């Protein structure tokens, strides 16, 4: 494959999986390399740690470690990974980066890549009164219980909810009305991070293992309030984050097609291997997926830009090799 894996150094669960995904987000990798981090602390800085891991993954011929990372962002209790979830670990990661790339030539790259626009609204039935509001999203959680494929989920996500009596809406000025409450998409970011909800709550959490399908190609113009010609919302599956187990244990993996070309690889901790399209997609409908990444067709070449070794500044490169030199002593 040419690509190197991450070391299994404890119960990082999904962290490794996620990291590989961010690594193969090339415009994110480049931008991360451009962060001003010569003044930062070797073990306490998050942004420096993510540089180290990315550099290491690009150059090392030996599985890469991640202890300085987990130390940087301070998840170190016996279950701080078991009890958090991926959107969380992501946010911790991308907000430290968002904010470091600020008054920099690469400022705004995170929003550029991940931010989308929602409009959420309530609307009174009998009496006339409307409440519309814009929200920014960096990821989307989709339900699965009673859903066969992603299309159903999207149709369910934008579905209107009813606010019938006993649960009517406080129009305040206009009293208690029955109301239709819904959400609509204005825009979808270059990179779609969709999470599946396979962990529920307290009927009596439980990992749902119910069959749930998803395509290599995902068309989303129906869900946009306004399509445009000349940039449709057509999306190319890039990565499939997988887990096999229950609410007590399991094993986490990610299937990736890094160059978006449809040549897939499985990343099992320290063991990358080629694999079929079938093993990455269809074989994880339910050993099932819990998060998917899509990139917009029109954006692929700009998101998966080639990354030379010259793209790392030398001040960085010097620094890291130094840290390797010291940390080579018995
Ligand atoms: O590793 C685990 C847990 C760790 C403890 C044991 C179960 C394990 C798990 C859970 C669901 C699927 C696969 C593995 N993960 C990673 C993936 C996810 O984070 C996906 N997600 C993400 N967001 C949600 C938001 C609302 C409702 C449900 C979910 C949900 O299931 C859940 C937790």
């Amino acid at each position: 494959t040419g690509y190197v894996g991450l070391k299994n150094q404890g119960a990082t669960c999904y962290m490794n999986s996620l990291l590989q995904t961010l690594f193969f987000t090339n415009q994110l990798r480049k931008a991360v390399y451009m962060m001003p981090t010569e003044g930062d602390d070797s073990s306490k800085s998050v942004p420096l740690a993510l540089q180290r891991v990315f550099y290491e993954l690009q150059h090392s011929d030996k599985p890469v470690g991640t202890k300085k990372l987990t130390k940087s962002f301070g998840w170190e209790t016996l279950d701080s990974f078991m009890q958090h979830d991926v959107q969380e670990l992501c946010r911790v990661l991308l907000d430290n980066v968002e904010n470091k790339m600020k008054g920099t030539c690469v400022e705004g790259t995170i929003p550029k890549l991940f931010r989308g626009k929602m409009v959420s609204y309530i609307q009174c039935k009998e009496v006339d009164y409307r409440s519309d509001r814009r929200e920014d999203y960096y990821d989307i959680q989709l339900s699965i219980k009673g859903k066969k494929n992603i299309f159903e989920s999207f149709v369910d996500y934008v579905a209107v909810e009813q606010l019938d009596g006993d649960n009517k809406y406080d129009a305040g000025e206009h009293g208690l009305q029955e109301a239709e409450k819904g959400v609509k998409f204005l825009t979808l970011p270059p990179v779609l991070h969709l999470q599946l909800m396979r962990f529920m709550y307290d009927p009596q959490n439980i990992k749902i293992n119910d069959r749930f399908e998803f395509p290599e190609q995902l068309p989303l113009d129906e869900f946009l309030q306004k399509t445009d010609p000349k940039d449709p919302a057509n999306y190319i599956l890039h990565a499939v984050l997988v887990h096999s187990g229950d609410n007590h244990g399991g094993h986490y993996v990610v299937y990736l097609n890094p160059k978006g070309d449809g040549k897939w690889c499985k990343f099992d901790d320290d063991v990358v291997s080629r694999c079929t399209k079938e093993e990455a997609i269809e074989h994880n409908y339910g050993t099932n997926a819990y998060m998917l990444v899509y990139i917009r067709e029109s954006k692929l070449s700009e998101v998966l830009q080639a990354v030379t070794d010259h793209d790392i500044p030398q001040q960085l490169v010097e620094r890291l090799q130094e840290e390797k030199r010291i940390e080579a002593q018995k």
